[PDB]
DNA sequence: CTCTTTGTTTCTCG
DNA sequence: GCGAGAAACAAAGA
């Protein structure tokens, strides 16, 4: 999932498991936790969760005082709200019981992550990651983000795939905002006039506030706890290879860049 | 049978 | 430093 999909599930935890008792915690693939399983399993044992953030595509589980558990889903994976008689599924790899229900992480590719920290070392931890602004008009300066743009020779979807220029854009997000902008996913930074990079900036907040409100954009895989999103009705270009701009006519063309499957209208994104 | 594709991140190689 | 390619892993489609 990208910021959207993972702003819902971070809503939908925050409605309901905020102020539940961890009665016990298990796994059946414990190597999943980066700081370590059984150590995690002592210190949170017991323990009341206070809170859910997020910060880019990470959620933050609040947990005591000072406790702070860091969960990546990376391409694959999904939490829910289940019984606790709830039988195994296949893919499923740990779980945090309360006293009326249990919280399962499953992850069919096994590339999600957790990692215990404490609340003091959560700032240091995305400053190491180099993590860029929040996409909202308060956090994202177009200042910094122009600049930053006149001085790479960096193609466009790439640069901004790295997390480093506004947090939150995947593949499916970075595609439809470089439709929205009118600017080829190739185009070399540098080369950017101002005009386009405001347009750029703009859509980047307004297609991920879009995005939120509409409860991310369920494909294939994605819900936020059982609750499919309305966003992919909206999308423009991804996954729509073949079919007609909505605003030329053109057939929306796919071609690779940088490793990744990209999805472009040839006239209205011109190279 | 092989080869390609997939909502992320982070490594090696030259 | 950089870009290209690939690994971590599983499943599905051609
Ligand atoms: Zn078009």
């Amino acid at each position: 999932p990208e910021l959207p999909e993972v702003e819902t599930v971070r809503r939908e935890l925050e409605k309901r498991i905020v102020g539940q008792k961890i009665i016990s915690i298990e796994a059946t693939y414990p190597r999943m936790v980066l700081t370590g399983f059984e150590q995690l399993k002592k210190e949170l044992t017991g323990k009341t969760i206070q809170g859910i953030s997020r910060r880019g595509k990470y959620l933050i589980f609040e947990i005591g005082d000072d406790f702070r558990l860091i969960s990546h889903l990376r391409m694959e994976g999904k939490y829910r709200l289940a019984t606790l008689d709830a039988p195994r599924e296949k893919h499923d790899h740990l779980t945090m019981k309360f006293a009326d229900g249990q919280l399962i992480y499953a992850d069919v590719r096994k590339f999600g992550t957790w990692e215990l920290i404490s609340t003091d070392q959560v700032l240091p931890y995305f400053l190491k990651k180099k993590i860029g602004p929040e996409p909202t008009y308060e956090d994202f300066d177009e200042k910094l983000f122009r600049e930053k743009l006149r001085k790479s020779t960096k193609k466009i979807k790439p640069y901004l795939l790295e997390q480093t220029l506004v947090a939150g854009l995947g593949n499916i997000y970075v595609d439809e905002v470089l439709w929205l902008a009118k600017i080829h996913p190739e185009k070399e930074t540098n080369q950017l006039i101002e005009s386009s990079i405001h347009l750029l900036h703009d859509s980047i907040i307004e297609i991920l506030q879009k995005a939120i409100k509409l409860g991310g954009s369920s494909i294939r895989t994605y819900s936020a706890l059982g609750s499919t999103g309305k966003m992919q009705n909206e999308l423009q270009v991804y996954g729509k290879t073949g079919e007609k701009c909505s605003r030329c006519g053109a057939e929306i063309q796919k071609i690779k860049v940088a490793g990744r499957g990209t999805h472009f209208c040839p006239v209205c994104q011109q190279k």
